[PDB]
């Protein structure tokens, strides 16, 4: 939980030499999650797209579910 420190980057080169501040402890950063990274949920059935997953997900229920 929580947001990573801003004004920086995940991949690249750091300005820390022999001496400096201790950077965050990282094991393995997972990829492929709901972080709204310029992703829009669009409905292929009727072209219904919304800024929310619930909106689209709920919408699709009408298109398909128990038919
Ligand atoms: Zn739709």
């Amino acid at each position: 939980n929580g947001m990573p420190l801003n004004q920086g980057a995940a991949l690249g080169i750091a300005t820390v030499d022999a001496q400096g501040r201790i950077q965050i402890v990282n094991q393995n950063k997972p990829i492929a999650a709901n972080t709204i990274s310029n992703i829009s949920f669009k409905c292929d059935v009727c072209s219904d797209m919304f800024p929310h997953l619930a909106l689209l997900n709920a919408h699709k229920r009408m298109h398909t579910d128990g038919e």
